[PDB]
């Protein structure tokens, strides 16, 4: 799995315009449908348990987001996510703060026994509190294997690791942890890739590795303006991010393990 | 503060009088209380904002009548509804009903479920509606179909017929029409694809200017017309730089679009019918 | 007892620290706070469900109550989520939004005072007229504080801060904030930011307000003629960017001899 393949899943994302399902906290709903919208993917919102099963079945992924989460919203994501095993549909978790309250800890186990995930995407911390039970390249394979599906622990570095296999991602800024959502839309975005790509630990790479570049040339077009304009420039650049600069700037390193 | 700013008497519906609409807004700034979907809430105020009129979200049922009364115009939005937004937004229409306020209805999904199908359906049951704006489908599902899939003019002025009600099928040609009158819009540009809440912002414009023209035919008209130009405005200053800059942009041209630019940009149709 | 110079001290104070802010807030706002704490680099976190507010509130620098779009599930949460500050001295701010303009809002914010300790309250004369009741804006402030034995913030063209004992009048920041939704929102959540280094709550205010409208001050002249939007997105900038140096220099602060 390389740059070039990466590239060219970005472009099936266009092409196709997956409709993608989200289920989110309600302090990154506009910039994440906005980054759905601008990569070239169709981005829902539902979250009534009168109508998340019946979204999520005609959906090309569902993706589940705790952020901000509540006893009846936790009820409807897992309502829509059996909906969506049973009819195929890949289901993407964002274990958003999971460990800094029992509720969202618990919140995020419940829905990972209740759920088949195709992916799991948050930072080390978040991973760790969901799946430490008792007593990160090792923690995402463990992990991995643990619940088996892949498990995406993002940062300065990016770790990617599935029943089998194990890769690191290097792209991105400093700047996406100046701006909310910079997560959520990046969870979302795996759900967009998942659903034009089989494979999962695939579709996570792709995705991530396209969100990366593109904030890499938002960066350096933002220049030292700031926050605010760079969260602007993002949403603009995953829009013209082409196949092209993602084969020349996707930096994707296959770990060698045991 | 509602009063009327062209009658058919004078001859269709132009570009002059939207772009006196326009003034008349930001000259009463109206209040427009919008109870609507969470993904376009800090937009739609932004733009509103941007436009000249005064914002308000209110969902609560506690207080929904009370806040829809002193309202200049309700816009009822489903885009990420519940049980209790759904009644909210009944209760509230019923009172908008009782105080003459003017409401306006967002049909966001109709159709993708059967959930905001039947919400839809329910509002309109319940809640006289000034007017209704939506795409062609989710305009489709509310009032009626079974084989989806003459737009520009039939479905518009037959679904007006059908809900005695002002239809305003949005897209890359716009649809306008009441009982018997029918109008096509031709402005605005192909980024408001790429904006979320674009629609439902939409929507909301059209509830202020319906606070300030009697008429929500005309009031519609004016309103997207207003919206497509500053649309055509923004995208010239950011075409090349991409959806988040033209957003941007958007919210800037809302607020220094002048009367002059709507009077000489709005391309409105008068489409001869029945 | 304060000035600019000690106003700038608070601000790199605020980023040294960059202390948690629970914001239990409006669903119009919650984007743009979050966007504008990460700027000014304090770490922003919206909980509103009572299976967690306690246990959220209780590890943040600070809690924040804005009623914008509140619900009677909501205000109940607020509630608690206070309580649970009070017992562990986290300083707790409130934003009556729309106090006055509507019965429930009016209620709801005289019920959280009357349950919840309170370090400030930041809001237009309106609002906190109707809320705390009738006795310039110089003598409703000082009235108030008195009333409550808290801290008084009503923003608007000149601001007029006071606690039980002291006023003061500040005059920056720009009339675009104005066209901007959640200007006010921000602003209060700025304040928690600075009440959770700042021991003395009316000099944090000074310094939070005092910071805000400097920056809004310098976004505006970078914005000029553009428009609401691009301020609006300048101002996030400029939340990172202005420096104490900045606040030293533009800050205008006035005591007030009453
Ligand atoms: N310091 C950094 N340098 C470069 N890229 C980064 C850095 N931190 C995060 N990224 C990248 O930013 C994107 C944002 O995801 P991130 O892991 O920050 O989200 P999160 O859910 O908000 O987590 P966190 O709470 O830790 O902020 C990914 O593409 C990731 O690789
Ligand atoms: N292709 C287009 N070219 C020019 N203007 C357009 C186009 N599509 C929409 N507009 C304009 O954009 C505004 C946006 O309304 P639109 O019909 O896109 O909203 P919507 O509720 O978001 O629908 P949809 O789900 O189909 O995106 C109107 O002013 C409309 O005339
Ligand atoms: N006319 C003005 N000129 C300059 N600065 C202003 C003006 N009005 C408000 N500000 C400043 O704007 C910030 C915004 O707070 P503000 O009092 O407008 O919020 P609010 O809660 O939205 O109230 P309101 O509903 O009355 O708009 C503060 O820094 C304040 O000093
Ligand atoms: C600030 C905040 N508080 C609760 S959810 C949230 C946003 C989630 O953001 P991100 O995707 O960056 O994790
Ligand atoms: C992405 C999304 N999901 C539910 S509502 C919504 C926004 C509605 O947007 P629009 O006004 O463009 O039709
Ligand atoms: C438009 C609107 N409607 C309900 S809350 C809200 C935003 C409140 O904003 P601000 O902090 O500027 O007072
Ligand atoms: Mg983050
Ligand atoms: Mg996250
Ligand atoms: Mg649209
Ligand atoms: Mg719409
Ligand atoms: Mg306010
Ligand atoms: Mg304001």
């Amino acid at each position: 799995m390389d740059a070039q393949s990466a590239a060219k899943c970005l472009t099936a994302v266009r092409r196709h315009s997956p409709l993608v399902h989200s289920i989110t906290n309600n302090v990154v709903t506009n910039f994440t449908a906005n980054g759905l919208l601008a990569l070239g993917a169709s981005p829902v919102m539902a979250y009534a348990k009168e109508e998340v099963a019946d979204m999520a079945k005609i959906a090309g992924a569902l993706v589940l987001n705790i952020g901000t989460l509540s006893k009846e919203s936790v009820e409807a994501m897992i309502i829509a996510g059996k909906s969506a095993n049973e009819h195929g549909v890949p289901v993407i978790l964002d274990p958003v703060g999971a460990g800094a309250t029992p509720f969202r800890t618990e919140s995020a186990r419940d829905i990972i026994r209740e759920v088949r995930l195709a992916a799991i995407r948050g930072n080390a911390a978040e991973i760790a509190h969901t799946v430490g039970v008792t007593d990160i390249i090792r923690l995402a394979q463990q992990a991995a294997q643990k619940l088996n599906t892949v498990i995406a622990i993002t940062g300065e570095v990016d770790v990617i690791a599935d029943t089998s296999h194990v890769y690191t991602l290097h792209n991105g800024h400093k700047l996406l942890t100046k701006v909310t959502g910079a997560g959520s839309l990046l969870t979302s975005v795996v759900g967009a890739f998942c659903a034009v790509e089989e494979n999962p630990l695939f579709a996570a790479i792709a995705a991530i590795s396209s969100y990366g570049v593109a904030a890499q040339l938002a960066a350096q077009q933002t220049a030292d303006k700031g926050p605010g304009s760079f969260q602007i420039e993002l949403l603009n650049k995953l829009s013209t991010v082409t196949e092209q600069d993602v084969q020349e700037w996707a930096t994707i390193e296959r770990v060698t393990v045991s």
